[PDB]
């Protein structure tokens, strides 16, 4: 049930303008997606039953948590309960890398099986 | 609670030689970690019943995951099962990200409190 997955700049998919993600890697309790996120882009407000847990690769953006706000740059992280409104506004280019629990099924239809193994 | 934190290169907590560790954030079902690794230095085979998840952020690796060995650079990921046996040999300083399910609880202490907004 393990994976290994490798680094590769194809196959990050469209999600909401401006934002590709792939999904990497994922368990029986987990998964892993990276965010590629354009300058200007925002995520809009949503909710949803997965605690979201994530560390910013690169870039810069401004990540709003129900009534909080923090400007995030690389090497930044964050936890966002399950069911909390969330959303950002993408500042410069950013990569994030975000894991979910428990393992958010609707994304494993993002997995690139091209670099797993 | 949500949990935000902020990079610092400061308060990583010697795990092994040549490996040191701090925990970024946590929340209700997840914990996430930062695994700092030098050059020349090894994980020896562990096991733990929480799922490991990770994504290197730079370095380069050689990880064991039962009787599969995978060399591994930046922006490769990995998840690996509870209780599987695995471990590593660092073969270049190494940065790794790395999330475990449920939150592990004996790494809330190596939080750097001075960090967390
Ligand atoms: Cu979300
Ligand atoms: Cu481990």
């Amino acid at each position: 049930a393990s994976m290994y997955a490798k680094h590769s700049a194809q196959n990050y998919q469209p999600l909401l303008p401006g934002i590709k993600i792939k999904t990497l890697v994922y368990g029986e309790l987990t998964l892993m997606t990276e965010f590629v996120m354009d300058k200007g882009s925002s995520l809009p407000d949503h909710t949803h039953p997965y605690e979201q847990t994530g560390y910013l690769v690169s870039g810069k953006i401004i990540l709003y948590i129900e009534d909080k706000k923090q400007q995030i740059m690389a090497g930044d992280s964050w936890c966002i309960p399950k069911n909390v409104h969330h959303h950002a506004e993408i500042l410069e280019n950013s990569v994030a890398v975000e894991v979910f629990a428990p393992t958010r099924e609707e994304y494993i239809k993002y997995l690139d099986r091209t670099t797993v193994v």
